[PDB]
């Protein structure tokens, strides 16, 4: 027996062609989130209601429609269901969705919701773009400088969730295959083992690369740089790296720079050269840091998505700041790149920063891109008054310490 | 037919009881390393025997011994050899060594030399300490906060080469023992993928964090921070975590702190409480950056350690600065953290810095304080004297730029 409402006065998104036709009325089916989900959710509701009405003076509404995941969804549907097949099924056919965090256990538990999410809906694209707001605190000298987009492989890797535990029968199942089937004799200590797999496909590859190199040409960056640990997972990560080129070169004729790896691609429109080029994940750290403005969009692997987008992050403000989306070829959710962070959850204490940007995002995605803008103009405003949460205070003289609604009001203020 | 020359005038250090006896005249074996190798290990030598006659006035002396592995067994050996049985025999025969960098061909080619000289040798600790040097250029605001050493499991986890090639017999064999006999479901492209092994144990987990918990009693440390990404993949580093607390409270008596599963371990000498804790981690890899003072010791699986080293490394000077050592229960090995970065190999052009302050960490295992001591002065100095290489130059104003033998000398000059 479905719990979800559908909003009486609002319309469903359409995917004509490989277009979306948003109507003045669409209906955006939100989940709220576990821990401070609680808290940015009804930030983010306010403020993108409030940018739509600004941009279209009440010619377009958003039909907010919640749909349950998580902790609410028990609550609503009972014990032990933690992901109503139902929410699936509307994100798919409302083709547009915006969500909070979800926790996700650690050593044990169920596996994330995220995860699933993502996996089920086949949102093969983890979207993060970190660029810097004017004004926004910082521990790097020079933040200016990171204007990056990442493009993170989103249903592949160890992050699959392939594995078992150690002392399970299955576990030993696997290690003697491993052992006996295989000749596998690199395994250290293969009792009390836990073992997982990573997979790594060429078509999983070429269909996140693919959208990189296209994200590259529709917006005139500079660059494309292959994330990958190639060297020490040769048929993994290197693979990754080799089909990459291989894409930029079959797909988007790419051309040898000297004598490579590195690839020239023109861009259609601006005839731009577009360099393609790959570094290795550990050096990719350091590079970020001290050279970021040697990189523009990035392509990587589900976990080295992962790790590139806290650290990024870090280097503009923290992930208190830091969108994204999950997109796949028939609907995309928007969220933050934070999770859950259940220490403060209900406190109205953290930024609502990244979710309201993710909810830009979406409106971009929507192409509402006036709204999207009067969002972008009131953090920066809000930013620039000083006027800030928690996370910004501590690293600011002379701030004034708002929470987290608070912060929702000064964006819209300065809209 | 060997091919070492074992000097005239050494003497073998021995391992009495648990202990090391260093003679005066220590024989002691180096890898040249390939790359900039041929650049810094000069350098490391001259400013390692400076400091060593400085501090003993001739009473101590090393009797330098060189190894091969890499390019130069090739050349010295015949083809095809690129680590010889020999080397691996040496290294436990003399119980202290020191090595420049090794080239892993990214993609295919040979496996790792690096993890090969770890896992033959089962040097399971990578101990990589991260610090302030008092003058560095840093792109960060407060390098001064960053004070930590990196436990890094040294001998699993998915760096332990255990994969197939994509389309492979070998790789199709597995995907259909997964698919079939273990159920698997959650390989989105079975086709054309490649596959890679993650284990982890509980004993290799043990003596790792063993030796970190050890290390930071012994150095009087504040914390020791398991970091592992436990979440998502449950069963082996969501293990780590577990059992890393597990140790921390049979072997050293750790108590909850509150609910926990923060522990305390009282240390036995002075008295300090020490913080046993853990983070998630893409979240700690924002939180060394934003909140740098409230981490010390560092434990942490293989792959994690090697991309926190570098991101560590590059608030605090990049990786021309940081040292490292691959410790087993029967010889030690000292190396940098970088690799053989062959753009510039041969320029004369890096920082020695990394590979002089592994030397440096190998004179401390020694037991020659005092010599060590030396190199750390003269580094101070020469920093300080804005006297520097291209890689602190860049970073910095009104610095003389010094070739990587120049900067070698400087070193000597303030000691
Ligand atoms: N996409 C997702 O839904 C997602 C992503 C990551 C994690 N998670 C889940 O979240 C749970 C907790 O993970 P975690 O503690 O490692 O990561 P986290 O919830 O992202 O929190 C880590 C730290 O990041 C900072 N932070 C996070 N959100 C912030 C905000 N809105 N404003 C300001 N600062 C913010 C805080 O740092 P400081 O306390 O240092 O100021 C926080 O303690 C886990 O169950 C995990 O599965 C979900
Ligand atoms: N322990 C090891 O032996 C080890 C470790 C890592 C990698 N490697 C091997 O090294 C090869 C190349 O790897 P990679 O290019 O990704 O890593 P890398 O050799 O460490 O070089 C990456 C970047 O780090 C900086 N860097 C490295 N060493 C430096 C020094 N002595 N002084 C100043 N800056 C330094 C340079 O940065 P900028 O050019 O930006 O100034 C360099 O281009 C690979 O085959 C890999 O297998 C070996
Ligand atoms: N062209 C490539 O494939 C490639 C590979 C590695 C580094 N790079 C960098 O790009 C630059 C290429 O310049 P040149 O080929 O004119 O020397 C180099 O300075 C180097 O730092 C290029
Ligand atoms: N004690 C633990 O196990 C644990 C777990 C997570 C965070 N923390 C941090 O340590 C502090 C513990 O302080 P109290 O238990 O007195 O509130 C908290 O402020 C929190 O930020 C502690
Ligand atoms: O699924 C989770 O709980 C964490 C997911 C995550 O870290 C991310 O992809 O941002
Ligand atoms: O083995 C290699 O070539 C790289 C090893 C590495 O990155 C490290 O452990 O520092
Ligand atoms: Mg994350
Ligand atoms: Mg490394």
């Amino acid at each position: 027996e479905s719990k979800v409402v559908v909003p009486a006065q609002g319309k469903k998104i359409t995917l004509q062609n490989g277009k979306l036709n948003v109507p003045e009325n669409p209906i955006i089916p939100y989940i709220e989130g576990d821990g401070i989900g609680v808290d940015v959710t009804p930030a983010m509701l306010k403020v993108v209601d409030a940018a739509v009405e600004k941009a279209y003076k009440g010619e377009r509404k958003i039909s907010w429609m919640e749909i349950y995941t998580g902790e609410k969804s028990t609550q609503v549907y009972g014990q032990d269901v933690w992901l109503p097949a139902e929410t699936l099924d509307l994100i798919r056919e409302y083709r547009v969705a915006i969500m909070g965090p979800l926790t996700t256990p650690v050593g044990g538990g169920i596996r994330s919701l995220n995860v699933a999410l993502r996996q089920e809906l086949d949102l093969y694209i983890c979207l993060r773009p970190v660029r810097y707001y004017q004004g926004t605190p910082s521990p790097v000298k020079h933040p200016e400088l990171t204007d990056m987009v990442i493009f993170r492989e989103n249903s592949e890797d160890i992050y699959a969730g392939i594995e078992w535990k150690a002392d399970s029968a299955d576990a030993e199942k696997v290690i003697k295959f491993l052992r006996e089937e295989m000749g596998v004799k690199k395994i250290r200590f293969p009792e009390h083992c836990g073992i997982g797999i990573k997979p790594c496909s060429e078509e999983g590859t070429k269909r996140l690369v693919r959208a990189a190199i296209e994200y590259a040409i529709a917006n005139d960056r500079d660059s494309v740089t292959l994330v990958h640990k190639g060297n020490i997972m040769k048929f993994t990560e290197g693979a990754f790296k080799d089909w990459g080129y291989q894409l930029a070169r079959e797909e988007f004729g790419g051309e040898l720079i000297d004598g490579g790896p590195w690839l020239k691609v023109k861009n259609p429109n601006t005839g731009k050269e577009i360099v393609i080029k790959d570094v290795i994940a550990d050096a990719f750290l350091q590079q970020i840091l001290l050279r970021p403005a040697e990189y523009d969009v990035i392509a990587c692997m589900n976990l080295n998505g992962d790790y590139i987008s806290d650290a990024l992050a870090a280097q503009v403000g923290g992930i208190g700041i830091a969108p994204g989306a999950n997109i796949g070829d028939e609907c995309a959710l928007f969220e933050a790149t934070h999770g859950t962070a259940p220490k403060y959850a209900g406190q109205d204490k953290v930024n609502p920063g990244s979710i309201i940007l993710s909810a830009e995002m979406m409106l971009r995605h929507m192409g509402w891109t006036e709204a999207a803008d009067l969002i972008v103009k009131g953090m920066e405003g809000a930013i620039n008054a000083k006027t800030v949460t928690y996370d910004f205070e501590r690293l600011m003289d002379g701030a004034k310490l708002l929470k987290c609604s608070e912060f929702g009001d000064a964006i819209i203020e300065n809209m």
